[PDB]
């Protein structure tokens, strides 16, 4: 399991949690020095449990698929909540079985679905460590509209940060003040599957992407990523979704 406490959290302790999260995901291979997530894992071992504590010390446990860093569901006191999707229903067979009751949330884990439930795109939702404290608090008591926004915060501040060092840095900058994600942050989240695929296809193509990935940069400019020498590949990306899952 991995854990993160909001009480006394700073850029350093958050960085430790994101390091722990990445290190908890198994890999047998690196591709261009980036860990390659497994094609699949059997049984309960497919799921990592993240123990998150809000500032008051209340806690949720979040179940994450170790093959793709997808959040499947979470446990809050004696109630489990899972996304309305086959993968999460499958997860519910393995985690939080001791919950007194299981609620299936009225949406899948998809960004598009979550944003419609929440009533806003994530361009408009501040993120940061204070937002993560709120999100844990919200998830503690069922409210499906509020939970969509909380889950948008949770997914980006955990999974997306694990995936991209840039996104981790954006959250560290937001340790004590929330701010909507940069255009670059949104771009990277949206491109993780694409990047993961092209980095793996580069392996037999002399480091060259079969298809260029379009991203927005730090100054908010649209750039073409064509090969593994790009900073996105050498510095930024920390985990590759296996092409078997693309
Ligand atoms: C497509 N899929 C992607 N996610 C992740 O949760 C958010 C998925 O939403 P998305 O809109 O599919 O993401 P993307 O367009 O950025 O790939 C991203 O972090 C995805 O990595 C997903 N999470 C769950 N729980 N279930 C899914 O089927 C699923
Ligand atoms: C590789 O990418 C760099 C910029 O990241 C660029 O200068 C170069 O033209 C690219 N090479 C190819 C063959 O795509």
């Amino acid at each position: 399991d991995v854990s993160f406490r909001l009480s006394g959290a700073d850029p350093s302790s958050y960085g430790m949690f994101i390091k722990d999260l990445r290190n908890a995901l198994p890999h047998t291979e690196k591709v261009y020095n980036i860990p390659l997530l497994l094609p699949s894992v059997s049984g309960a071992g497919r799921y990592l449990l993240m123990h998150l504590f809000n500032y008051d010390g209340n806690t949720i446990t979040v179940a994450v698929d170790v093959t793709n860093v997808y959040i499947m569901g979470y446990l809050a006191l004696t109630t489990s909540y899972f996304f309305n999707e086959p993968a999460a229903d499958l997860a519910s067979q393995y985690v939080f079985r001791s919950a007194r009751r299981k609620i299936t949330l009225p949406y899948s884990g998809n960004y598009e679905r979550l944003q419609i439930a929440a009533g806003k795109p994530r361009e408009k939702i501040p993120i940061g460590l204070p937002a993560l404290d709120t999100a844990i608090s919200t998830l503690l008591h069922y409210d499906s509209t509020a939970a969509a926004g909380a889950l948008l915060v949770l997914i980006q501040t955990t999974a997306e940060a694990a995936r991209f060092k840039y996104i981790e840095q954006q959250i560290q900058e937001r340790a004590y003040r929330d701010e909507v994600p940069s255009s670059a942050t949104i771009s990277l989240e949206n491109s993780w599957s694409g990047l993961s695929k092209q980095i793996q296809l580069a392996q037999g193509n002399n480091g060259v992407f079969r298809t260029p990935t379009v991203l927005v940069d730090s100054k908010g400019n649209r750039v073409q990523i064509t090969n593994v020498t790009s900073n996105v590949v050498t510095s930024n990306i920390q985990l590759l979704l296996n092409t078997k899952n693309i």
